[PDB]
């Protein structure tokens, strides 16, 4: 087996649906949307430090780029409290 790839598909079909507006940025905006549905009650400044956090030029939005090596680290190498928290709910 080994295959993986597991998480491209994982990743890419997440991150397409968290950009609702699929304009290849995350935005504070989507992010607490998420949240919100999730049943996840989370503060604005718990947003804005997943951004800053993942965010490496602070445009105020998360690139492709941005997100997949933050969940490639958050994965084993560990990231912030609220991208932690969200890969901890997901998985394990
Ligand atoms: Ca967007
Ligand atoms: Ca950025």
């Amino acid at each position: 087996g080994h295959m993986d790839t597991d998480a491209e598909e994982e990743l890419k079909e997440a991150f397409k649906v968290f950009d609702k507006d699929q304009n290849g940025y995350i935005s504070a905006s989507e992010l607490r949307h998420v949240m919100i549905n999730l049943g996840e009650k989370l503060t604005d400044e718990e947003v804005e430090q997943m951004i800053k956090e993942a965010d490496l030029d602070g445009d105020g939005q998360v690139n492709y780029e941005e997100f997949v090596k933050m969940m490639m680290t958050v994965r084993g190498g560990g990231g912030g409290n609220g991208w932690s928290r969200l890969r901890r709910k997901f998985s394990s």
